[PDB]
């Protein structure tokens, strides 16, 4: 229910370090990463380019794993 995920919160490219300004919380279906995960997330990168209001998804982050 009300489960909130990361959300692109501006375009990712490819393979760019993840900020803070990236990442916003919403609560969006299906569910994707946790919003608690934002801290962790920062300096990790993603394996593809992440359009905005696009909800990350374990499998984009290169290294995640919950």
């Amino acid at each position: 229910a009300n489960q909130a995920s990361v959300v692109a919160n501006q375009l990712i490219p490819i393979n760019t370090a993840l900020t803070l300004v990236m990442m916003r919380s919403e609560v969006v279906t299906p569910v994707g990463i946790p919003a608690e995960d934002i801290p962790r997330l920062v300096s990790m990168q993603v394996n593809r380019a992440v359009p905005l209001g696009t909800t990350l998804m374990p499998d984009m982050v290169r290294g995640y794993a919950a």
